[PDB]
């Protein structure tokens, strides 16, 4: 089962999948790994190989700092990576149905992490289900993050910025001339990914040297235009400057910098990371997309609002409690393991752990527009009303507006809400239907019988998987056969989303309307 790619022969492996096969090839190059001279650069194109590449195990993670606040906590670790870590990281993996499908829909898989962390060989991420069960091809790549991707010193190629966003083009780019090989249709490649792989699959909407790459997006719990998704250029510099201090690097030659950068051993960018910034947050992306001139042109919601994106079908949406999931990174009187009654005082306190550099007027606004309470009784009042906070302004409100925004140019927009809490959820009752507890739905994980999901979640993954995949075929959404609520185009007028959940899937409007405007129109003000 070799397939001979443009640079050469790769060996899967074969996978039986529900009374099937699944052909995966595991861990693919796909770029010259970024190693010594080639850190921070640009990824550079791969050098042809004349042996047969053995792609039947996933490939190293990219360097990354390791959640560490809940250890032996399968609730954290299982986002942690699976596979060591290593600068050579530059690697993808392709699920093909078997026999191999003559001209099939192709899913590019980018995960999240916050642009710091994640990667493709996520048990989450796996891709088999989907290949077996939709006959789609599913391709998933990793990507440089935290300084080692992201470190900008504008207009410098030894450290342009972006480098991460680079590797994930790069990726696309191997898809189009090389999956027509595996069966996959070149002509058919819808992007989908979660948190900030949502907001890097939005950047590939506006990045020019992307639009080629691809059909069709799909926007999980993310997008560009998130408050946390783009850094300044100045802050940027800040930030690449004080990382070359925190090791030593500071130089009058701004190259002499990077050549200085180079010789540390990863582990001591990554320790540095974190104080790059003067106050943090559990939302910090400390390196991170940036308006680089290349990649990027212009600030982007600048791009977003004078239509100055790829035109085609997006599929937007965002989990009921996004929000929750943060909390228990450093809001006080948090805890997974208690229901976090937490005071008024309490949820101030909190404000200024998400809104560090936020005016002591800002701070009373956002107060002010969660404490209208329809019951003062109510003692999780200030609880729920610190998720939804951080909820509404990370993902929900720039999600939403991002779906306005992009379908003002005549595009068909499709909004869902999630809000089903997984029956196996590892994290406490009160956090909900948290941010990034969708993935499994989507890569159809609860088809499996053999693990502990209902059989009202696997109805769900089986629709949800359905509409995923007939909206990268036919950029529509729908279940057309069980019966399904059908899935309204994402108007600017009437603001139209399906909500997604075991019961009753529903039409509803205007989802976080008055939350909305605040985030969106007030707050930004501030
Ligand atoms: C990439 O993957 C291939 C395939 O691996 C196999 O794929 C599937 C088909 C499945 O069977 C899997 O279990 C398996 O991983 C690898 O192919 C193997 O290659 C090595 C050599 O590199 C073979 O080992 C040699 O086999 C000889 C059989 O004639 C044997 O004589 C060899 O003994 C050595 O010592 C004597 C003593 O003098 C010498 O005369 C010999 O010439 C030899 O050096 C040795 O056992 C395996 O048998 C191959 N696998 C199978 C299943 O046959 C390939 O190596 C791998 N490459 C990389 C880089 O990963
Ligand atoms: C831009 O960076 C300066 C300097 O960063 C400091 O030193 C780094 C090595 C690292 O340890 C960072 O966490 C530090 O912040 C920032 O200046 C500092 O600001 C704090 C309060 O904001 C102050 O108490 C420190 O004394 C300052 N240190 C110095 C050397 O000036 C500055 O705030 C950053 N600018 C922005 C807009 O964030
Ligand atoms: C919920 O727990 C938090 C966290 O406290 C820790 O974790 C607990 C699960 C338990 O193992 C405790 O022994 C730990 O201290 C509590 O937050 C603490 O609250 C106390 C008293 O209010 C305060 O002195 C600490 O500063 C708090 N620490 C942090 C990190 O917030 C919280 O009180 C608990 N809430 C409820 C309703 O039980
Ligand atoms: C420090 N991180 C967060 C921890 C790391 C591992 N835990 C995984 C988890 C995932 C879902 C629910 C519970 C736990 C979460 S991060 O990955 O670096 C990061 C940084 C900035 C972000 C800004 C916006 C959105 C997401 C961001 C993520
Ligand atoms: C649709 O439903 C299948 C089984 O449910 C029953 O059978 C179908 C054919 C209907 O005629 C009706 O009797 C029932 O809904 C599932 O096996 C199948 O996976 C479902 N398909 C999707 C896309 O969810
Ligand atoms: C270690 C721990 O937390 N254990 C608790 C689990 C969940 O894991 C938490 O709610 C989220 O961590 O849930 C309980 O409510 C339960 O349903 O029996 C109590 C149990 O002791
Ligand atoms: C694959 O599909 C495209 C249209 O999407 C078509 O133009 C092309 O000829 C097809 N090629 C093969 C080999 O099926
Ligand atoms: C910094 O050093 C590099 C080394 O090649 C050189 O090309 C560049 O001109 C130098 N810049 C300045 C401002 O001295
Ligand atoms: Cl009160
Ligand atoms: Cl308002």
């Amino acid at each position: 089962i070799i397939i001979a790619t443009k640079n050469g022969k790769v060996r899967g492996m074969q996978l039986t999948v529900f009374g099937g096969t699944v052909t995966a090839f595991l861990g693919i190059p796909y770029a010259q790994p970024p190693l010594g001279r080639l850190r921070f650069k640009k990824p550079q194109s791969l050098t042809k190989w004349s042996d047969i590449w053995n792609a039947t195990k996933y490939a190293n993670s990219c360097c990354q700092n390791i959640d560490q606040s809940f250890p032996g906590f399968h609730g954290s670790e299982m986002w942690n990576p699976n596979t060591d870590l290593s600068e050579d990281c530059l690697y993808l993996n392709v699920w093909i149905p078997a026999p191999k499908p003559k001209n099939a829909t192709v899913l590019i898989w980018i995960y999240g992490g916050g642009f710091q962390t994640g990667t493709s060989s996520l048990h989450v991420y796996d891709g088999k289900f989907l290949a077996r069960v939709e006959r789609v091809i599913v391709v998933s790549m990793n990507y440089r993050v935290g300084a080692l991707g992201f470190l900008a010193l504008p207009g410098n190629p030894e450290a342009p910025g972006n480098m991460g966003l680079f590797d994930q083009q790069l990726a696309l780019q191997w898809v189009q001339k090389n999956i027509a090989a595996f069966g996959g249709n070149p002509k058919s490649v819808t992007l989908f990914g979660e948190s900030a792989g949502a907001a890097s699959v939005s950047l590939h909407l506006l990045s020019p040297g992307s639009h080629s790459l691809f059909t069709r997006a799909i926007l999980q719990s993310g997008s560009f235009n998130a408050p946390w998704a783009v850094t300044s250029l100045y802050e940027a510099r800040n930030r690449t400057l004080n990382l070359a201090k925190l090791t030593g690097c500071s130089r009058e030659n701004e190259t002499e910098i990077i050549k200085c950068l180079r010789n540390k051993d990863p582990q001591e960018i990554l320790l540095n990371e974190a104080f790059v910034v003067p106050y943090g947050t559990p939302l910090s992306v400390n390196f991170g997309p940036t308006v680089d001139g290349d990649f990027l042109t212009d600030m982007p919601d600048i791009l977003l609002e004078l239509g100055q994106f790829k035109k085609t079908q997006i599929l937007v949406g965002v989990n009921k409690d996004e929000g929750t999931a943060f909390l228990v990174y450093g809001a006080p009187g948090f805890s997974k393991d208690n229901n976090s009654i937490i005071t008024r005082k309490e949820f101030q306190e909190g404000l200024k752990i998400f809104f560090p550099g936020v005016s002591e007027f800002g701070k009373e606004s956002i107060l002010f527009h969660y404490t209208d309470w329809v019951d003062d009784q109510r003692p999780e009042n200030y609880r729920e009303a610190l998720g939804d906070v951080v909820g509404d302004y990370n993902f929900i409100c720039p999600a939403l507006e991002f779906t306005k925004k992009f379908s003002e140019w005549g595009n068909n927009a499709f909004f869902y809400y999630f809000e089903h809490r997984s029956s196996k959820l590892p994290w406490p009752e009160w956090m909900g239907v948290m941010h990034g507890y969708e993935i499994e739905f989507v890569f159809g994980l609860p088809l499996e019988r053999r693990d502990q999901y209902t059989k009202a979640e696997e109805i769900l993954s089986r629709s949800i998987v359905k509409r995923w995949a007939n909206f990268a075929k036919y950029g529509n959404p729908q279940e057309t056969q069980n019966q399904s609520t059908s899935w309204p185009v994402f108007k600017s007028t009437e603001q139209k989303y399906l909500t997604l959940n075991t019961e009753s899937t529903r039409i509803m409007t205007k989802l976080r309307a008055q939350q909305c405007r605040f985030w969106t129109s007030f707050f930004p003000k501030v």
